[PDB]
Parts: structure tokens; C-alpha cells; sequence
């Protein structure tokens, strides 16, 4: 709706705000079932080839399953253990009786909530029955014809039944028992609305998750779990919103060299803070490899587990790099080579060198012939950049973009004294090498002084 | 047809040439449309059963699209925006009577050329049409029946036109509307081959891309955009390889450490530009991560947003790494582990300390010993090499590779001086840290001298 | 079964021992066929229009194959040429005679052994035959018929005899001609576990290989290869597990800072040598990506082109970091943020700032809350941690844990004289840095004393 951005000539970074949150905090554990016919001899006409072919197709999926069941700033990072959650509410489907409680529960109901031996009551959830239909429907009918099949319906409606099987098998076979994003065979769109209508959760995030269904299944997992008394079942490991609708910014960082003509004589500082930065509790939730993140029009998606929390001083960055309450993290170096950062609503462009950068339209070409430095342009306009041989289109959405003009901060550094190979630095960790590198040459000239006498 | 390889035992480095270009310089977008019939409620049999499941099938995957569609030097390289450009063509098919215009150009031919209202000219294709088959041939059947199908090839034939439209929904469904690689299901061969031979290009891309298509399928991507008014709409961004059969080589380094017996006396340095290289437009396009780019026997694939524009002097650092037009990009360390390097025609080896290296033979067993430092061996007679518990196979593309002798560069460093802990560090960046710390040294010592009286 | 944890309080990291290897080291490479028809042009109802557009879906399949046939320290690791064995064996293929070679010995039997013209004998396995059936099943069928099916079962029985072609055309397309995993339209569970019962391996490999279908697909590769003479070959790349059953152990590193309440006053360490490690053939193989390795249970499956050979004196770095056979591997700096690393049996939670940092309970909610620095709770009564706005789930793996007491290394620091940026750094490198920089200071208060007079 209200997307805008700013750029700092200063600091060679842009900032774009006017998106809303939704952040996954944790984990919602359902069970997924499906009910097993526990064939193993047949006694048994092309019709009934089809339907035994059909018959192995499925008892080698079950034993399939049966063989699966047993046997900048992105290193500052926490780790985690994604499907610990998913894991441990499996292990308990393990202990004697869970399966038959599950069975009993989704008797005669598709879905229902079933405590578990250690507390946790998880929703179930039986998404197809083949017990059903391969012992009540389709091996009724071959012993009343006696090794006949006559409609070959029947061939074409056991197949539609025992392909959903097939494929979560086939998915499992391939995924060690583990898949993300979340299947429309390990669950349907109906079956994920039906789950997410029934989860613990308030309206605003039942709401969330229903129109962003597609950004669920990506932030989900699908664990193979167990497979006994004629149950298959699976733990689908849903995410839980618990922060949405705080607003939420992205830094976007370019490297800002000098523009001097002699080579070899330039120095760089790029901000190592970019990303993705939501108001979360009274603190900031910082990814710093804001692709992990998904943006669906002004909403972002992102996961705290790729996230660092930050006092919301880290804001101060943005208004004055300089500020006291806030140490901004920075790189410095040597490498004055040319890039450009597309940002939300334009494009920074890091132009050093003999390098070409010019900005275009479809209608008129070449509309701006960038000059030596840190410049930006925004998308009003502007359709894609080029950066020597590196064409790059920009993004087309709706927004207002604002130019803040300033010097570069590099032009006040000491090139003499300047730590130009620090990656994980800061403004005060630059500044401090400075001054002992300004105090080693003050008491060397202070004895130069001494000594004259 | 014709590759070649150089290893320097001097630099602990390899360069293979002999490769021509294929580089994804820009973006095509293209429409892809699918016919949709506008079906609600029906009017209904064991086959018309079969016919309902499958429209039910057909309904759920129109209902899924709707909610779909509203809701070493890599660090250097800039930030693009990848699907900017289908996007930004999706979203003007979202302005009033867009669709209706390629519904109306679309009506009596499979592919036409539309003109948006914003002045963009696109190539659009109907790949499959369900409106007829539902509306003109599905529907009329079960009314002249009273709800009897009769013939089963009715239920098979529906399946078979059904399939893709599922097919693609689940795609969708599991990827947030973006895919790629474009799979089959988006564009089949033969319309990807269609499309192609369409495409505003020369006859050389019309060809390279006709023969490299499985490659085009992988730098591709397929947009979901809109569903309405019969209408399914897709964006197919294909590459656009604006240079192509320029020569390219590819550069493999490897650390290159002093092997003195005592433990923890031994420096270290890498040539850290590692990467495929293009000459393109008078510079050359650097690509730091090779795996990026993909080779299909002489030809490289390597998209330019992966690469930084570099002035064509960068090779001088194959000739001399001394040289003083172009500034040699290394690492230091003093970590001497041991590793190797497979290149296009060899194995570069860097053995230290008590590491076990050799290469093999499948006929002979080991057939070399590896003394410590960094050697290399040819794929000639060669088809293992084994660097402590690592055993790599060696590349067995046919070529001619050339041993250049000298003594490695970091025999020409004092230990005592040398800056151990550079990592976007250079030829001369080294060299100027060595000077500090030599003139550190005299001014101390003529202090010394000076103090003496 | 019997997985234990120590946590050493003194380096803020955590080691998990009990696990047993299965490490990749090798590969054996299989030719998979599928035989056919060679048909051109068709003589040709509801039922046969269905064949024949089967035909064209054949046809366009085999058409898609001959065009995709022509056409902290793992920065320390070498680079391998992961299918460089599987292309080798591949190009032998093209050879004039090598495919009816195969074609002969799998004439009657669907698996043998076949030696290539180069000496080397590898198992060859026909998995589907198209080729007596479209000529022998389906063709004499139209033909007696004079264009009629009668039999619907004869276009869904062609219907399945095809699909498979068409799933691996499907795979090779989106893929460039090379797959991984290696799926089950590659190769089924049952061609896998004959092809693992006749590999010339041990019996406790074919156990282990057999036991993990699902791994050994997923260190798969599947390489499409040559389509010529009624013949489609495809070469599978299977591991060889050459390293079993030796003992493994897990490194969790997390950050070690002082706590001091001057903000800009605190200096870090973080151990960098996390990662599995696995005794072989009297080294030790370091896996420094953990996420690489897959674990089943205690069973811990790693790839040798992932590790790095070590002297198995590297365990004695979680003995006593500052021992003199091994130099400990550490990184230093001045960022003290809050992170946790969830471990096999517990959760290591580095604590600084004003960030809140607690271990929580399913039963009773917050158990304990964190004091500044690095501490350490197991999964015994802890369910979850939280670190600033991040929440942890922790692994419920049964096992028992040791809390390891000790003051923090970082204490022993001057931080006056701490280099805090180094990055590929070392107990011995860090040391050698401060004796420099006290050395520097000798010097100087040296020439002070000698200046007064
Ligand atoms: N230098 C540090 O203190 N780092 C914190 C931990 C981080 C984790 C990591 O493995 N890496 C590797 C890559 C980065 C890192 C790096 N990478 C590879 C190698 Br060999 C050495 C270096 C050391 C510092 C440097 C300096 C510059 Cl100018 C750019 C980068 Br991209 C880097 C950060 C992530 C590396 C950077
Ligand atoms: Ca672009
Ligand atoms: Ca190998
Ligand atoms: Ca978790």
C-alpha cells in the first residue's frame, strides 16, 4: 500500500519502510494419518492384471514407508535444530498405544484432538482410507466374480485413490523421510485451511495464514513418522506467526570508496548492517540475509531463528552513522570495484574506475550517465541500470523515494591511517585503531623532540 | 573441441582456456496462457462419478490459483532484483482490459504478439485450452445422456487434458507462484522451441538456445500472474545471451605455503581471484563462483549478474603476479592444510606437513607420490589423486595441459614481516604492510644508533 | 543408543561422542537401460486416438533424450568434480560397439556385468522394455484390428509402461541431463537394493547401504548418457562407503565474551573448529559444514570431499585448549551479541547485553533464566530456549550430559593488548599477536628509561 524508501548519499545505503510483519516464532505439531489395508496374498482377465499390478504398486509403497520408519552478518547467527519440535512429538507416537488412540479418535471423524501420553494434546487429522476401500470395495468385488473386474472404473478409482500414497512415498523416498515446502500430496489447500481453522491461534493469524497458505507451506515440514497397525502417519510441522503486523524495514548497503585518479590510492567503508528489520517486543529483529525473508506485496515473512535481536538503537544508523548510542557496523577495504544494489523502489550504484554506469528507459534509453562515487536513482523513470558489462532491472512497485544528499563519510578519513582490511568492525572499532595509529606517531615525534638536545 | 590448461607452480594456480561464452546478459517475458472454463454447479454412474471427481479436481485448482494471485570473491559482487522484469510485465495484465486483449488476439492462433497498453510489444501463447473440452465437448455429452457417460475413454481423455492445468497448480502451489527451472509442465519442448524461434534474436541465439534448452529451461523462470475471465496467465522469463562465442577461461587456485619442518613456521598465500572469466565488450566478465556458471562441453553459461566488469589486464596475473598494470588478488594465512583442486585437465595438490597425497591409476595403483608444496598432474595416465582420507576423480575430458616451472612466490617473503591474516588482501596491499613494518624496524634502529652518545 | 555431551564452560563449546561412521569415500558407477521401439510413422476411434497420442508423448520423450544428449572453516576444503567417475564412464559409452555390447548381455537377463573396451567391468540394469511392447503388444494389436482398441485396458496398460520413460525425461529436462537425489523413476527401491546386493562391496556395507536407501539416493547421482540403437542408458553414481562403524563426535562452538557493563569494553572469542569429526584410518576426517553430514539415529553419514585430514591429536582442543601437540583454532573480535546453539542433547546460550535468555518447560514454562555469558542447560526438563525474540526448540534425543566447570578463557585476556579481528586465527597465532604488541611496549618504556639522562 505505503511503501517509501530513503537513500544516504553519506553512508551509500537506502532504507525502505511501509512493511507490515509476520514473523514465525514457532511451531504448531500436527499428525497426519491415512488408513492401511494390511493385504498380503491375493487370490487371483486384463481387467484384474490391472487391478494385482495396482495391488503391488501399493504394497511396495508400504514397505517402502516400513524400511523409511526405521532405517553481511548472517555468521553472527545462532544454530538451530529446525524439526526438534516435529521430532519429539514423533518419538512419542512411538510409545505403546499412541496409534491405536489416534485410530479410536479418527473412528468415525476426519480430525481430532488426541492427548498424547506426556500432556500434549495435537490435532490429527485422517486425510484418505484405503483400508476401506481396498478390503470393503475392491477385493469384495474380485471374489463375487471370481477373478473378474467387468468395469474397469474400478481399475481407474483404485488408481485415483492409491496415487496420493504413491506420491508421498516417492516425496519421503527422495527427502529421507523429511520435505519442505509442504506438498499438496502431504497435505491439500483444504486440508491446510481446515488445520489452520482449527489451530490454537487468534483470527488475525488464522486470517494470515489462510491468505498466505503458499508462504505456510514453504515455512512448513513434513516428517515420516510411523507406520503400524494399518496407520500411516506423518507430523506436519506448521509455523506460528506470533509477531504480524509490526512495521518492518530493509537496509539496503553499497560499497562507498574515494574517487581519487591515482591507482591504488582509494579507500572503502561499506555498512555490513543490511537486511531485514521488524519491531518485535520492544527490541528489533535483525536477518541479515534478508533473501531468507519473503515479501508478498507489503507483508513480510521472515523467521526468527535467522534473526539477531537488537535494541531498536540500530534505527539511530540510519538518521546519523555517527550517533553515541549506537556502535553501526561497518566493513572497510582497498577494493573500489563497481556494483549496483537494486533496491524496493530503486538502485544504488557503486561506480569506481574506468567503469560504464548509466541508468535507462524503454522509451528513451539511456536517461543518466553516472559519475565516479555512491549515486542512486529511483524506479520512477528508471526501468534498469548497467554497471559495465552487468545489465540489471529494477523493480517496478509503486512507492515514493527521497534523495538525503550528503558527503561521503570517507572523504574524512585519514588514508594514511586508515584500517582498510577490517570485515566484523564498527564506527568505534575504526576509530579506535585510528587513534592508536595517531598515538604511535605522536610519541614517536614527541622523542624526535626530546632527542634534539 | 579444443581445451588447453596451464598450471603455475609458482602461484599455486591453473588456467584452462579453450571455451566459448553464453552469458545471460538480459531478459525476455513472455505470456503463457491456458483457456478456463467458467464452470460452478453441475447438473449430475460409475464413469460420471469419474467425470465429477475430475472437475472437482479442475475447480480446486482454479480456486487454488485465484487465492495464489492476490495472496573466494562473491562478497563483491552487487545485488540484482532477478524477477523484476516479469513481474513488472504481470503487473500491467492486471490493468483493465489487458487480458480481454490477449484473449481477443489469442482466439484463432496458439501465439500472437500483443501490444500492453504501456507500449511493451509480447509474445503470448495458449497452451492449452479446457474451455472447449469442458464447455463444448464435456458438458453437452452428460445432457444428451441424463447423466451417463457410456464411453470410459470420456474419463481418460478429461484426465489427460486436466493433468497439466494440476500439474502446474502444484508447481504453484509449492514455489509462491515463482519457479525455475521452467519445467516441462510450464513450457513443453516443443513450445519453449516455438518461443525461441519467435524471440527477437539473431539466428546464432535462435540456435544456441534451441540446442542448449535444457540450460535456457534453468536460467528461466515462470510467474504466476493472474486468473480471470477465462483466462489462466503465466510469465515465462526466458535469458537472452547477448554475447556469446567470446573466448572464456577458467582460473583454479590453491593454497601455496612455505614447508619448513618446524610447526607453526610456515606462511601462506592464495590467489583468491579463482573463476570463470569472459571477454565481453573490451572488459572481462569475472565470474568468483564457477559453480554458478554451467559447461556443456566447450560452452560456458554464465549469467552477468554472478560477474564484476574487470578491465581485460586481470589475466596478467596468469602471466606475471608481479606485473604492474593489474593489482593480483590474494589471501594470506598461516594455516598449511592440505587440499586439492580438480581442475578442467588436472589436479592441483597442495600437500603439508604429515599428509599422505598421491594420484592413481585404475590399471597401475599410485603412480605418484606427492612431496610436500603445490604440485599438479595432468589427467593423462591419471584418474584419481588422494589427499589424506580425500580421494577425488579427475576430470577425463580430452585435452593438452602444460607444466610452467618456478619457484613458488611465497619463498620470496620474510616470515618475520609478513602480514599472515589478509584476506580481500592484493599483491600491493601485502607489499605495503611489508613496508610499514620495514620502516618500523629502521626508524627504531636509528634511534638506536642516535642514542649511542 | 548411547549418545553423550560435555560442555565446557571454559570455551563455550559443547562435544557429542557415541555416534559411528559411514563416511562416502568412493563411487561405483552402474549403466541403467530402457529398451526402444524405434517406431516413425503410425497406420492409424475413441480408443486409438487415446494410443496415439501415447505414441506422440513416446515419441516427443525419446525425441527430448537424443536432443539433452548432445546438446566456520569450510573455506579450508579442496574442490572436487562431484560426477567427474560417472561422466568418465559415460563418454566409454559413446564408443563404437559399447552399446550393443550391453545390448547383448541384457538380452535375456534384466542385470549383467559388462567390461567396456577400457578394462573397467561395471553392472549394467535394464529396467523397462518399451520396445517389446510397443512392437510386439501394441502394434500387431492395430493392425489385426485394422485401427480399432476394443480393449480400453490396452491404453491404460501403455499408459503405465510409458509414464516411467516420461518421469525421467521430465527429470533429465529440468535438470540438465543430471539428477540428485536419485529418484525412484531412476532407479525403484528394489533395482536400488539389487544393485546394492550385487556392488563388489563387504556385507556389512550391503547392510548399511541397505538399510539407508534413502541416504544412499541422496549421495546419488543419476547421469543421463547416451540414446541410440533401442537403447536409453543413464549412469547411476553410487556411493561407497568405505569408512564404517569407526567412532564420531559433534563440536558446537559458540561465542565467548567477557561481561563487563562498559558498553564498547567486551572482548570475544568463538572456538572456529565446529563440525563432525570421524576417526579414519588413523586421522581424523573433519567435516567443518555439520549441515552437510546426515544423521540417522547414531549413525552419522559424511562425505570425504567435505573434510579436511586432521592428526587425531585435534580432540585434545576440547581437553585443554592451550595444550602444546595442537594448535586450537579460534576466532577473535568485539561483537558480544546473544545466540544460541541447540547441541544433540541440549542448548549452549550465549548471554550478553541487556538480552533476556532463559530455558523453558512444557509443564511449567520458564525453568531458568541466563546470566550474562556463555552457559549451558541439557535436554533433561528443558523443552525450549529463548535468546532475545528467538525460541529454540532443543533435540529430545535420550542421552546424558556433563556440565564441565571451568572460567572463561577470554578472562586470561588483556584486552588492552587483545587482537580482536582476527579471523582464521589460532591459540599460538593470538599469542604470538600479544607478545608482539607487549614486545612493542618493551621497547618503547625501554628507550624512556635510557632517555632519562
Ligand atoms: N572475517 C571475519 O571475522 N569473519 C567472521 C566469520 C565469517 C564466517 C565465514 O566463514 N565467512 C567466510 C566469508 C566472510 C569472511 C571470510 N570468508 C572467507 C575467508 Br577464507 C576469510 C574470511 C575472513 C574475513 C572476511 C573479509 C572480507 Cl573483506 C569478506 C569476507 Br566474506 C570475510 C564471512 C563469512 C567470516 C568473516
Ligand atoms: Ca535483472
Ligand atoms: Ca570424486
Ligand atoms: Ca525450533
Amino acid at each position: 500500500q505505503n511503501i517509501t524508501e530513503e537513500f544516504y548519499q553519506s553512508t551509500c545505503s537506502a532504507v525502505s519502510k511501509g512493511y507490515l510483519s509476520a514473523l514465525r516464532t514457532g511451531w504448531y505439531t500436527s499428525v497426519i494419518t491415512i488408513e492401511l489395508s494390511n493385504i498380503k496374498e491375493n487370490k487371483c482377465d486384463a481387467k484384474v492384471k490391472l487391478i494385482k499390478q495396482e495391488l503391488d504398486k501399493y504394497k511396495n509403497a508400504v514397505t517402502e514407508l516400513q524400511l523409511l520408519m526405521q532405517s553481511f552478518l548472517g555468521f553472527l547467527l545462532g544454530v538451530g535444530s529446525a524439526i526438534a519440535s516435529g521430532v519429539a512429538v514423533c518419538k512419542v507416537l512411538h510409545l505403546e498405544g499412541e496409534v491405536n488412540k489416534i485410530k479410536s479418535a479418527l473412528l468415525s471423524t476426519n480430525k481430532a484432538v488426541v492427548s498424547l501420553s506426556n500432556g500434549v494434546s495435537v490435532l490429527t487429522f485422517k486425510v484418505l482410507d484405503l483400508k476401506n476401500y481396498i478390503d470393503k470395495q475392491l477385493l469384495p468385488i474380485l471374489n463375487k466374480q471370481s477373478c473378474s473386474i467387468s468395469n474397469i472404473e474400478t481399475v481407474i478409482e483404485f488408481q485415483q485413490k492409491n496415487n496420493r500414497l504413491l506420491e508421498i512415498t516417492r516425496e519421503f523416498s527422495v527427502n529421507a523421510g523429511v520435505t519442505t515446502p509442504v506438498s499438496t500430496y502431504m497435505l491439500t489447500n483444504s486440508e491446510l485451511l481446515s488445520l489452520i481453522n482449527d489451530m490454537p491461534i487468534t483470527n488475525d493469524q488464522k486470517k494470515l495464514m489462510s491468505n498466505n497458505v503458499q508462504i505456510v507451506r514453504q515455512q512448513s515440514y513434513s516428517i515420516m513418522c510411523i507406520i503400524k497397525e494399518e496407520v500411516l502417519a506423518y507430523v506436519v510441522q506448521l509455523p506460528l506467526y506470533g509477531v504480524i503486523d509490526t512495521p518492518c524495514w530493509k537496509l539496503h548497503t553499497s560499497p562507498l570508496c574515494t574517487t581519487n585518479t591515482k591507482e591504488g590510492s582509494n579507500i572503502c567503508l561499506t555498512r555490513t548492517d543490511r537486511g531485514w528489520y521488524c519491531d518485535n517486543a520492544g527490541s528489533v529483529s535483525f536477518f541479515p540475509q534478508a533473501e531468507t525473508c519473503k515479501v508478498q506485496s507489503n507483508r513480510v515473512f521472515c523467521d526468527t531463528m535467522n534473526s539477531l535481536t537488537l535494541p531498536s538503537e540500530v534505527n539511530l544508523c540510519n538518521v546519523d552513522i555517527f550517533n553515541p548510542k549506537y556502535d553501526c557496523k561497518i566493513m572497510t577495504s582497498k577494493t573500489d570495484v563497481s556494483s549496483s544494489v537494486i533496491t524496493s523502489l530503486g538502485a544504488i550504484v557503486s561506480c569506481y574506475g574506468k567503469t560504464k554506469c548509466t541508468a535507462s528507459n524503454k522509451n528513451r534509453g539511456i536517461i543518466k550517465t553516472f559519475s565516479n562515487g555512491c549515486d542512486y536513482v529511483s524506479n520512477k523513470g528508471v526501468d534498469t541500470v548497467s554497471v559495465g558489462n552487468t545489465l540489471y532491472y529494477v523493480n517496478k512497485q509503486e512507492g515514493k523515494s527521497l534523495y538525503v544528499k550528503g558527503e561521503p563519510i570517507i572523504n574524512f578519513y585519514d588514508p594514511l591511517v586508515f584500517p582498510s582490511d577490517e570485515f566484523d568492525a564498527s564506527i568505534s572499532q575504526v576509530n579506535e585503531k585510528i587513534n592508536q595509529s595517531l598515538a604511535f606517531i605522536r610519541k614517536s615525534d614527541e622523542l624526535l623532540s626530546a632527542i634534539g638536545g
